């Protein structure tokens, strides 16, 4: 199904990182591994990632310009199921839900791809 | 790979329970679902379960009579990679590692099976 060390949920594979990068640097790596910063499509993909990820904040793959809709990796509009709190431009997961911060700060990250 | 709500690791599927049973009652359920109380074979299967399981203690599928070796579901000897602490007869996972307690106390549980 999924590579060693990668974890699978709902016909899917996610990497949780050991180190801390800024948001774009984290994108490049995920990509380098044929993958993307988690796209958090499902409400359960959220919960799963919250449960597995641990106490550190982790970048996920939503961003936005100041006024704008959260947009996925590719550039599309995010179907706004759950909140994304804060006033950042980069979306991250905290302990309990999704939130936002400046993209240049460093944070562990999660990678999404397929089986 | 694995049923809805079940999570996969290392060519494997695990259920994490929502409720609290005693050890044997937890065995019966896992079985009812063509599964066993996690057998914790790997050192990474440990870490994975610790990371996913959450703050509640969870029964896993090792037991022993008083003096004896930890024995799997079937009845065999457990290859003693990691500690199992305490003086219980039923093995459980706490926050940080494996431990042991009386089998009749109630605890969430984890189920192991295959893909
Ligand atoms: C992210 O950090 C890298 C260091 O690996 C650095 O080259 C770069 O300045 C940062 N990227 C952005 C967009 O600030
Ligand atoms: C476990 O609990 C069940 C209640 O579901 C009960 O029937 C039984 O007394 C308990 N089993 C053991 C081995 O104590």
């Amino acid at each position: 199904a999924c590579p060693e060390s990668w974890i699978g949920f709902q016909r899917k594979c996610f990497y949780f990182s050991d180190d801390t990068k800024n948001w774009t640097s984290s994108q490049r790596f995920c990509d380098s591994q044929d993958a993307d910063l988690a796209q958090v499509e499902s409400f359960q993909e959220l919960n799963f990632l919250l449960r597995y990820k641990g106490p550190s904040d982790h970048w996920i793959g939503l961003s936005r310009e100041q006024g704008q809709p959260w947009k996925w990796i590719n550039g599309t509009e995010w179907t706004r199921q759950f909140p994304i709190l804060g006033a950042g431009e980069c979306a991250y997961l905290n302990d309990k839900g999704a939130s936002s911060a400046r993209c240049y700060t460093e944070r562990k990250w999660i990678c999404s791809k397929s089986d």
